[PDB]
C-alpha cells in the first residue's frame, strides 16, 4: 500500500503545515500538524474543555462506529516550545491520503494549552517520530507510521514542504519525479528517539564550506533552524545590521537587508536554503525589524533542522530496519 496527501501553509510565514486526515466511521476530516519530532496523534475532541476551543474541528469518537475507549489509558505531552496538551484515548480507523490504519491509537484531548487553542487552524498533531516517544500510559502507543509499516510497499515516508506553497506527504514509496539530481542518505541515531542525524558542515552565502560535525534532528514540527551558537553567529554578522535580541527572543534583522544563503551539509552534498527563506518578516506589525529563520540552540539542549531547512529539500524519512534519513534538492 501506499498514501500521498498533500500539506499546506497555516499562514504567509510557513509558521507550520497541515494535512487533511481521516478518522472514524463515517470519516472525519481533521486538519493535524505532520510532526517528525513526537509520537503522538492527538486531536481536539468533543472531550475537549470549551473554552480551551476555538474554531478548530473537532473529532467526536461517539459519532464513530469504528471508535472504542481505550480503557484506562492517558497522555499528556509538553512540547520544546513549552505548549502541552492531554486527554484519554480511542482506538479508530485513520487514512491519510488513501493510506489506511485501522486500530490506531487516536488520542483525545482534554486539555491543551493556550498557543493550541489560539491556533485555529491545526486541528491535533500526528506524530512520526519513533514510538518510544510515545506517551500513552500504561500502554505506550504506535505512530500511524509504525502501524502502516508492514502494509506499506518499502518502509518509508518523505517530506515534500513547499516554501510558500503546498507540498506533499508521501508513504510507502520515493517519488523519483520530486526531486532533482540523487539522494544522498545518512545515518540516523534513535537512541533519543528523534531522526537524529549528523550533517557535515556548512557555508554562509557565498563563502567557503566549513567542515564540522553536526548532530541534529530533522523535525517538521518545528518552525525555524535551531543551530549552535557559533555558526549562527557566522551567519547572522553577514547582515549588516543583524543583532540577538533579549526582549524579541533572538537574532533579528533590517527589513530592508538582502538575506545570504545558508548551506548545509548531508554527508558529501549539500542543501542550499535561499536567503528568502530565513526572512520570517516584522517582529510586530508595521515594525521594520524582521525576525531571522535561523536561531541559536544554545539552550534547547540539541540542534533542530525544522522546516526552515527541510523545505529546502525532498526528504526520505527511511524506517527499515536501520534507519536513515535521505535528502534530495529539488
Amino acid at each position: 500500500s501506499t498514501g500521498s496527501a498533500t500539506t499546506t501553509p497555516i499562514d504567509s510565514l510557513d509558521d507550520a503545515y497541515i494535512t487533511p486526515v481521516q478518522i472514524g466511521t463515517p470519516a472525519q476530516t481533521l486538519n493535524l500538524d505532520f510532526d517528525t519530532g513526537s509520537s503522538d496523534l492527538w486531536v481536539f475532541s468533543s472531550e475537549t474543555t470549551a473554552s480551551e476551543v476555538d474554531g478548530q474541528t473537532i473529532y467526536t469518537p461517539s459519532k464513530s462506529t469504528t471508535a472504542k475507549l481505550l480503557s484506562g489509558a492517558t497522555w499528556s505531552i509538553s512540547y520544546g516550545d513549552g505548549s502541552s496538551s492531554s486527554g484519554d484515548v480511542y482506538t479508530d480507523t485513520v487514512s491519510v491520503g488513501g493510506l489506511t490504519v485501522t486500530g490506531q491509537a487516536v488520542e483525545s484531548a482534554k486539555k491543551v494549552s493556550s498557543s493550541f487553542t489560539e491556533d485555529s487552524t491545526i486541528d491535533g498533531l500526528l506524530g512520526l517520530a519513533f514510538s518510544t516517544l510515545n506517551t500513552v500510559s500504561p500502554t505506550q502507543q504506535k505512530t500511524f507510521f509504525d502501524n502502516a509499516k508492514a502494509s506499506l510497499d518499502s518502509p518509508v515516508f518523505t517530506a515534500d514542504l513547499g516554501y510558500h506553497a503546498p507540498g506533499t506527504y508521501n508513504f510507502g514509496f520515493i517519488d523519483t519525479t520530486a526531486y532533482t539530481g540523487s539522494i544522498t542518505y545518512t545515518a540516523v541515531s534513535t537512541k533519543q528517539g528523534f531522526w537524529e542525524w549528523t550533517s557535515t558542515g556548512y557555508a554562509v552565502g557565498s563563502g567557503t564550506f566549513k567542515s564540522t560535525s553536526i548532530d541534529g534532528i530533522a523535525d517538521t514540527g518545528t518552525t525555524l533552524l535551531y543551530l549552535p551558537a557559533t555558526v549562527v553567529s557566522a551567519y547572522w554578522a553577514q547582515v549588516s545590521g543583524a543583532k540577538s535580541s533579549s526582549s524579541v527572543g533572538g537574532y533579528v534583522f533590517p527589513c530592508s537587508a538582502t538575506l545570504p544563503s545558508f548551506t548545509f551539509g548531508v554527508g558529501s552534498a549539500r542543501i542550499v536554503i535561499p536567503g528568502d527563506y530565513i526572512d520570517f518578516g516584522p517582529i510586530s506589525t508595521g515594525s521594520s525589524s524582521c525576525f531571522g529563520g535561523i536561531q541559536s540552540s544554545a539552550g534547547i539542549g540539541i540542534n533542530i533542522f525544522g522546516d526552515v531547512a527541510l523545505k529546502a529539500a525532498f526528504v526520505v524519512f527511511n524506517g527499515a530496519t536501520t534507519p536513515t534519513l535521505g535528502f534530495a534538492s529539488k
